[PDB]
């Protein structure tokens, strides 16, 4: 559901604290920082 | 070279770009969005490091 999805992305991403609260749209922003810097560590 | 700043709506549409198992096109939910970004980023960290 909703609310274990973003638990799960808290857990996931190194930039995301994980019991104190954040916005979801800052998550998500984090979220797709977080993904863009992992496919530029693998490929340019 | 992007920094750019999104909303709730630009996440969610920016999400379904980046994350390759997610049709640009289909009628997704955000719970399904966020299950295949889940998914995704569990896949890229596996191929980080050995």
């Amino acid at each position: 559901d909703m609310n274990g999805c973003y638990s799960r992305l808290k857990e996931l991403v190194p930039t995301l604290p994980q019991n104190r609260k954040v916005s979801k749209v800052e998550i998500l922003q984090h979220v797709i920082d977080y993904i863009r810097d992992l496919q530029l560590e693998l490929n340019s």
